[PDB]
């Protein structure tokens, strides 16, 4: 393993509806968006079926719900600009056709909502730095001029809400460390300097909230297992060392807190089938990992039901999605194994970085 | 102070918009509604101005934004029925007007958001039973029939989800105790029977969420001082001894999670001005009661802004709406003084439940 | 119940050998002190058998086991004087007999170990202030004059070491509130003004340390309930706001920390029998009181074994002592019946504090 | 760094007495053992100047405290055999001379206090096996015969109790893992198979307790930074995941729990100076590394005073004996910088285990 890998990534983007029922994004062989949802929020219900949007695509998909509860789905065109659609009204099955944002980008989308009710965008640029564009209203089709945040990325980024509502975002710079830059001021156009955190990474960083209100970042490292660092005052500046955990991981890591407020992080492991760690009490030790029986071929994607369940989707050795949830809101549930979301086959349309 | 006794409480409902602007309803001198908000989501912005609602009521109005961002208010009307109006989008002025959804209530209205969208009112029927009616499609003006929960009210309902979507409701019951009631699967119409939690209440219930996902609930006791109860296990029967804390309240109390996923209570005091508490530390015990200079002539209503800043609106003397914040987002920030929100003024039109 | 009431206190003082037995130590009919210990350091272990101290005493005997080892008793003559008598050896059976400390004392006396070495006995004197008196030299028969610290005490005196070091003394004062005064460095003779900490209090205060460091006080309160308060900071000035908990007890409480560092509380409950209450997480919400079988006749007396089970001691309705035990070294572990330590019966030699 | 290589090791090692006054062990030029203690329990205070136990040792002396409060110091001799001697009384500076043991010991001896009052010694054999002897009464010169726990060690052994009572020993087995073994039952001849907790370790093994009563250990990884794992349960077979912390360390590290029950790990750093790291909250995450001023040419020996302070233990450039400690009892304290506490120069006499 190399200090500028990317490790694979998620298969899908998953978002919850207005209801919570779960919709998958993805990109299938003709080089298009298809999506597919539950029928009802729970996690065994049956889906509605592959849908496609016209329309060939050049990155991942990236999604996010508006603040009135709309849908609304961002992805590179073959002209390698940005171009977003969204659902005409919540929970409903009705798009707009692909509409252009312009721009020049060499990543894939990451999109966070502000916690006034508006979208924003980021994006590495054609010349490598952080750009972002805005939406000028809460959940309305009016976007800002794209603007830069400098920089030099060499990951996709991310972005997360601090407790304060200031936007943070993290992407790997030119010297393969994590880097991360930040509003100011709540949803303002007010950023901080960029400000290394040291640690090489080997994948996208994946950010989450913990219940102190405060950010952890997870990333693969460079002997290929799971890191982890985390906001240990009340703003962006004070965070604690990094941490490594025990066992080689094949993949980037997925985060999510389960409804006791614990974390979970997700992986494929070194045997290629899915691992699973989890906190085994507040802020406490981490578990070691357990793994789920079959080979996985992407990162896992991680996704809570309208009832705390989490479910997991994964591509398999036959190109499919699969996914499998745990049986009941408890955290120690048992989990159901692998189960088929038939009728396309995806492919991995993640921006290549180099 | 009798067991019977039913605390002073909060003289306007509040609620975030969608793009989490405050806006608070209540009853003016001419039985009607008026609302106001925030022109943008911050403490310091300023408010439009009163706007009246037309129509005779003869309850507090209860507010609760749906799934899509908009927001709708429920209030008794003349007839002794249930009455709703709503915008008619996300972060708009527009609003229906009253439309009757029948029924025959007796206390204040409380509504709740289901986990898969749908809303849901619960109030004191004729009989003095729990009756219930929901949205049969998420944020959709589309209502089941009235239904009886049964049971014997004699304080007005306080609902709240738990962690894995289940509602719970609380109330006091026949013998001044409090009592409460849940769903037994997330968002369906499956009940349990009614359930004591022992202790008399002289206010009505105030429930709250901590980080570990459970409930945890606030009342006056029978010497008119705070006590509170909380779950302790993964379900709705397991909960901890009830705890009171010294210092005499004179109304019911108003519970926030800071940023910092610690608890604050607010509640007028034994001297008629504002009283705070807050938990020092994760679970931890709780701080002497502060007191904020000016005598105050209801409950506190409490709201966090889009920056997290905690606000909390009162009756004033003068029978005028004030309100006061944080100056910043720490837990530990000063506080401004009361300012008006002027315009006119407000009566306490909860339903006298004797 | 009245606000000058000071609740029935445990029968026993018990001490750990320096090899972890447990010795106990009681007053008979023939008002002398009597004493029996564990043949081994386990709580189903034999006891070797009721030892009489010949010697008149007027008040409960108060032990500490020295830096060195040696278990020392201190108890009031008829002469209303202090006397001692000590082990001659650690974990031996040979004892001096009882030798003169003089002074005047009209409480029962409390013995603190010093963080070098030094044992200090807190005691009220015959004007009612808070005396004391400490050995000069670690472990050794050496004392310093009778000192006075001044107040009004109107409870029997209770001392804990801060975790720097400093002793604390808690008493209740002239207006039956829980006062304190305390060493500002620690093991000298330094010491602040009486403080109050405002709640009225119907027992003797009982102290513990938590993990944290911080020192908490449990104490029977005016409406008869168990109430506690704990230093939030890391001094002595800073504490937390009272809380109670319901349920009438009808005894002191007595509490201990198990080995997995939760409190627990046990105490006669409103039915005379045995209480116990326990800390459902760290610094968590408390159990419902659970009780034991059988009627007791005291106070409980709480000791913790080499291997970490609790166990208690009462006087039974046959005037005996009796005692039970946890079965495992487990938080959750079950409880054995009462039995019977035979051979003697035993008085409340309590001083009337009156 | 190779996978066999065992860190360098502390220069003395430390006890408190009695009155806990701080006294240290230590190696000199002549191979005799020399001790030191300070003159009253404080940081700040004179130490007596240095002293000589005739005999010549061939190992790091090992020092406890029995439970009457007798240090007693163990030392392998020029005969490879285990030798003892001891304070002949608490707080006194008369000892007795060395005498035997037996037994063939190839590594530092480690000594335990059993929770009931008898010492018990851990040591490589010449087998390369652990082996054990203990006192067969508490504090008393009477010990069992030599027997063999089996096992292959390749590091010296640590040995920590359980909030039980059990003992568990800590080595590093012929693979260069961790491995364990423990007591089953608290303080007495029964024990577990050896198991692996699978990690490699270049490091003594350092073992301290939590508050929650639970075992951590720390040790040295196969990249030279600190690694530790934590129970996570109630018995011994129960163990967290492996985490590293990033930064290079160049000693074993040594760990003490702060006055505020947090965890604190000091080690030498890359740079050959001092380092430490800090828990940020309970359980929380760890600090980045501070440096102190200063090369130093051994492991830290970590120790806390009568008034809880941190009080540190380092070889200097001068191969005299340097310290430094708190300013205050506070987590938060500056510290001084370092003393010399002069008169002997040391040497590493610790076994070379190849």
């Amino acid at each position: 393993i190399e200090n500028s890998a990317i490790a694979l990534s998620g298969i899908v983007s998953v978002a919850n509806n207005a209801d919570n029922r779960l919709e998958v994004f993805g990109v299938s062989t003709d080089s298009a968006v298809w999506h597919n949802w539950q029928t009802a929020p729970l996690p065994n219900s049956s889906w509605a079926g592959w849908n496609k949007f016209n329309g060939v695509v050049t990155s991942k998909p990236a999604v996010h719900r508006n603040s009135d509860g709309r849908l609304e789905v961002f992805v590179r065109g073959t002209d390698n600009a940005l171009w977003h659609n969204w659902q005409t009204a919540a929970d409903t099955n009705t798009w707009s056709s692909w509409q252009p944002l312009y721009g020049g980008i060499t990543s894939n989308p990451e999109v966070c909502l502000n916690s006034d009710g508006r979208l924003e965008v980021f994006v590495r640029g054609s010349d490598n730095a952080l750009w972002h564009i805005w939406q000028t209203a809460a959940h309305t089709n009016s976007w800002s001029n794209w603007k830069s945040l400098g920089g030099t990325l060499t990951s996709n980024p991310a972005a997360h809400l601090n407790a304060d509502g200031r936007i943070e975002v993290f992407a790997r710079g030119a010297d393969n460390a994590l880097w991360h830059i930040w509003q100011t001021a709540a949803h303002t156009d007010q950023w901080s300097n960029w400000q290394s955190l040291k640690s090489v990474i080997t994948s996208d960083p994946v950010v989450i909230n913990n219940c102190d209100g405060r950010l952890e970042v997870f990333a693969r490292g460079a002997d290929s297992t799971l890191r982890h660092i985390s906001q240990i005052g009340s703003d962006s500046v004070s965070w604690s060392n990094w941490q490594c955990l025990d066992g080689v991981i094949t993949s980037a890591p997925a985060a999510v807190k389960n409804i006791s407020g614990q974390l979970e992080v997700f992986a494929r492991g070194a045997d290629n089938t899915l691992w699973r760690t989890w906190q085994t009490s507040h802020n406490g030790p981490w578990s070691n990992w357990s793994s789920f029986t079959g080979i996985i071929a992407s990162a896992p994607t991680v996704a809570k039901n309208s009832d705390g369940r989490i479910e997991v989707f994964v591509l398999g050795l036959d190109k499919a999605l699969w996914h499998l949830w745990q049986t009941t809101s408890s955290t120690t549930s048992s989990w159901t194994t692998w189960a088929l979301i038939g009728g396309i086959t995806l492919i991995d349309a993640s921006v290549i970085l180099e």
